[PDB]
């Protein structure tokens, strides 16, 4: 029976990873970020939204639960495959860019760490400052940074309330940004 069970759960795992990743990608594509909030609709701005939503998932999943730690590894794997391809779309290959993937991973984990510290401290000012630094560094004041920060705080709250069991089964959700006010 154990081979049958291992195979069934391995197949199910692939279906779970696909649906979880698709939910994250859809959340990052919500139109309000690029219309009202003035997140740039550019290769880099779209990366800032994907990385923000991937961060939120990893931040929730990190802990002592083996199933959630494994799902986090899967989502990180899919994210870095995605970003690899996005860089190649801009002519950023390995030619003249040694250690490209190692540098990208440092770009991700280093820049989203400020989001984690701000969320753990429930510090909305720190969160808006980190979002401005990462997404609209051209502006000393970004009028919609506090709006995006409110959305990020509410997503953290929602993700935390989902049970470990439901999340490991693929039942992830984010807030509808259009309902933020
Ligand atoms: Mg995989
Ligand atoms: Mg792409």
């Amino acid at each position: 029976m154990i081979l049958q069970l291992f195979r069934r759960k391995s197949k199910a795992n692939e279906a779970i990873v696909l649906r979880v990743y698709e939910v994250i990608v859809a959340a990052a594509r919500q139109k309000r970020f690029y219309a009202q909030f003035q997140v740039p609709d550019t290769p880099l701005g779209r990366y800032e939204m994907l990385s923000l939503h991937i961060f939120l998932a990893l931040h929730r999943m990190k802990g002592e639960n083996p199933a959630l730690n494994a799902l986090a590894q899967e989502i990180a794997d899919e994210f870095f495959k995605d970003v690899d391809h996005s860089l190649r779309e801009l002519g950023i290959g390995d030619q003249g860019v040694p250690k490209r993937m190692k540098k990208l991973a440092r770009m991700f984990y280093g820049r989203v760490g400020a989001y984690g510290a701000a969320l753990d401290a429930n510090d909305a000012q720190a969160l808006a400052a980190a979002l401005t630094r990462n997404i609209r560094p051209d502006l000393e004041f970004w009028p919609h940074a506090c709006y995006l920060g409110a959305y990020v705080l509410q997503c953290r709250d929602c993700l935390r309330e989902i049970s470990d069991e439901a999340l490991a089964a693929g039942d992830i959700s984010y807030m509808d940004v259009d309902q933020v006010d």
